[PDB]
């Protein structure tokens, strides 16, 4: 448990999910541009208007937590005051924006992610810079920010740009979200996450603490699974894939460690399957097995278990074996698996009459077999359905990817693709 931190961390959350700015800008853009946004505000009684056509929205880095910073060029309009107009070709305010998880009326199981802004009585729009090329001061300044603001929320309803849909049912259950939160993440682009939880524990004392390395080599699109999601949903039904038809998925089941940690045991003898050595078949018993995440990458197992002599069960050997085995994704052939260990460790001891040498020929072999069967047999390969996983939940601008690039085991299980 001392290694918790040591890896890639979803921070306490479940599972994460990320998208470069840049690809969600090329959105942005597209969506400004084709519905040709205008926001118009009048006052008559105040003597008051305005008119902003926009140039772009783009996405900046620096905004905090649950806002996004936004550039909005304006390339045409102006504001009237006090029989006074001022023109607002050229001006680029530089705004931040809330974003917030939003219901749709005619189906609870869709929620998505976009702008909220708000009211005039909370802080949803916030002014960073009024015109980042210099041209609004003194009282031009103040009577614009007032009436940008005046503008943005009269116009609400024209901007549905969708950053994120989310799937509260899906075809992959264990997925499924309960709880979720939107950070803005600047790394050393910038990243836009989705922090999740995939049952109703209290999240009031997470923080909205990511993991940067989530987009690392550059990546359009990632997702990061927890240890325990990880046992749990591709391990555990995968594990004894190799270990016959008597060992299967509920042999086995997960002890947890912490709410995203845990390791995977036995809960009953698991009996092998037969083994030919010379005339006879043999059936090796492991009675105690653990496995668990080593070095972020793979997993060490640790089991104990016995052989009887078919025939002459009374002789039998005790032994114990210590296997590590290393996850690999080959990006060519899209396998994912963990090696069989090359160099395993093992010990055994043998019950027989003293000085019975050919029983001790027939139980060196069969322990021998056994041990080297079941270290053989320790090796196995997760289902790869990654491309599933990543369009599963969390659909960035409601679009699939079709295009895994890296698929990662570093404590958290780590799925990243192009968008």
């Amino acid at each position: 448990s001392l290694y918790k931190k040591a890896g890639m961390n979803t921070y306490g959350w479940d599972i994460v999910y990320g998208c470069s700015k840049r690809v969600v800008n090329k959105h942005l853009k597209e969506y400004i541009t084709k519905n040709n946004i205008q926001f118009l505000y009048s006052n008559i009684d105040k003597k008051q208007e305005i008119k902003m056509v926009f140039d772009n929205w783009e996405i900046i880095n620096g905004g905090s937590s649950n806002f996004l910073r936004i550039k909005t060029p304006i390339k045409e309009g102006y504001f009237k005051v006090r029989n006074t107009t001022v023109d607002l070709s050229g001006i680029n305010p530089v705004l931040e924006i809330k974003l917030d998880f939003f219901n749709d009326i005619s189906n609870p199981n869709i929620k998505e992610l976009k702008f909220n802004f708000g009211s005039e009585s909370n802080d949803d729009i916030k002014i960073i810079v009024s015109d980042l090329n210099g041209n609004l001061q003194e009282e031009d300044e103040f009577y614009f920010n007032k009436l940008l603001i005046n503008a943005f929320i009269q116009n609400e309803k024209q901007i549905s740009y969708i950053f994120a849909s989310l799937n509260v049912t899906s075809d992959i259950e264990w997925m499924n979200p309960k709880q979720f939160k939107f950070v803005y993440y600047s790394p050393t682009d910038g990243y836009l996450f989705i922090l999740s939880v995939v049952t109703n524990r209290d999240i009031s004392k997470l923080s909205a603490n990511v993991d940067g390395n989530i987009l690392g080599n550059n990546s359009e699109v990632g997702l990061l699974i927890s240890e325990k999601l990880f046992l749990q949903n591709m391990v555990l039904s995968r594990l004894s894939s190799n270990m016959g038809s008597n060992i299967n998925k509920n042999n086995f089941e997960v002890i947890s460690t912490s709410d995203t940690t845990g390791r995977i045991v036995n809960n009953s003898t698991l009996n092998w399957y037969g083994l030919k050595v010379a005339a006879l078949y043999y059936y090796p018993k492991i009675n105690n097995f653990s496995m668990q995440l080593f070095e972020g990458n793979k997993l060490k197992i640790s089991l104990r278990g016995l052989v009887r002599l078919t025939g002459l069960e009374a002789v039998y050997s005790d032994f114990e074996i210590q296997s590590i085995n290393k996850f690999v994704y080959n990006s060519t052939n899209k396998k994912a698996y963990f090696e069989v260990d090359k160099n395993p460790t093992s010990s055994y001891k043998y019950h027989l009459f003293p000085g019975d040498l050919i029983s001790l020929a027939v139980l060196s072999s069969v322990t021998h077999w056994s041990i080297k069967s079941i270290e053989g047999a320790l090796g196995f390969e997760l289902i790869n359905n990654f491309v599933d996983l990543i369009n599963n939940t969390i659909k960035w601008n409601n679009l699939k990817i079709s295009q895994v690039t890296n698929v990662t085991l570093n404590v958290g299980f780590c799925i990243q693709g192009n968008a």
